């Protein structure tokens, strides 16, 4: 009886729009050392079907040590496919599956591991439910294909104090480098982000009046060349506290009146799958 904070199981939710290419949808949660496996399936039927056609299975498996992918269509399961389970029984899972016009990408533990064919139409997924042994602690799906260098302006309040910008990325398997930026309306940077893989280090600065500051670097720089990363700037009273893959990297003293910041760039070596303003 876990607590309904947290994403109950077995936990069911319907899409907005149907699951489009270039979107991803992520589930995180906890296992225990006596969960035998749980599931993940992106449903059909708005019309609330419970096993009705499943264009995606997916079981991860602790007594068999494996991941098992199928799809339900006809009202038959199909063959299935199967990968190693990076299994773990007990701790902490993480799986993403991002669609795309010919298949699903699954990756564990932001690396992918996978890639299913689609075998049913990918817009018959009007939905997806988690099941099984496993704690739910964090579900959302979103992004699309966004083109890098990317620029955009940031709604109205942009990256306001109080406010957090999440932006999902993965480093490019041979890239060296590569940045973002939160911008103001002259074009200064009030931070700019830089991780270089080639420096074993992330450099943070400020771009104010064409001029750059003092350089603060040297971190655990947890990033990976080819494994997702979620990235975190939150824009508090004193200082940016910048968020990855979960803990805090750093601080950063704003050097800039913090509000007004509706400006971002993201360039480099670097794949950009989502980005939300909270």
């Amino acid at each position: 009886m876990a607590t309904e904070t947290n994403y109950p199981v077995p936990y069911r939710s319907k899409l907005t729009e149907p699951f489009e290419p270039g979107q991803t949808l992520i589930i995180k949660g906890k296992t225990a050392e006596d969960s035998v496996r749980f599931t993940i399936n992106l449903h059909n039927t708005s019309a609330d079907f419970s096993g009705n056609d499943v264009p995606l299975h997916i079981s991860v498996r602790f007594d068999e040590g494996k991941i098992v992918f199928n799809t339900f269509s006809k009202g038959e399961w199909g063959k299935e496919e199967r990968k190693s389970n990076p299994y773990k029984k007990g701790d902490d899972i993480d799986i993403r599956i991002r669609a795309h016009d010919s298949k699903f990408s699954i990756s564990v533990d932001q690396k992918e591991v996978k890639e299913y064919e689609h075998r049913v139409p990918l817009s018959s997924v009007t939905h997806f439910s988690v099941d099984g042994d496993i704690l739910i602690t964090y579900i959302h799906w979103g992004g699309k294909y966004y083109p890098v260098p990317y620029e955009s302006g940031l709604a109205g309040d942009g990256l306001a104090p109080g406010k957090s910008l999440l932006i999902f990325a993965t480093p490019e398997k041979k890239g060296k480098r590569f940045h973002i930026n939160l911008l103001k309306k002259n074009g200064d940077i009030a931070l700019h982000f830089n991780p270089r893989f080639d420096e074993k280090a992330i450099v943070r600065n400020s771009l104010i009046s064409g001029e750059w500051g003092n350089e603060e670097r040297e971190g655990k720089n947890p990033l990976e060349k080819g494994i997702g990363c979620d990235l975190e700037f939150r824009n508090e009273e004193y200082a940016f506290q910048i968020y990855v893959d979960g803990e805090r990297f750093a601080t950063y003293a704003h050097r800039l009146d913090p509000h007004d910041i509706n400006g971002l760039q993201i360039g480099g070596d670097v794949e950009v799958t989502g980005i939300q303003m909270v």
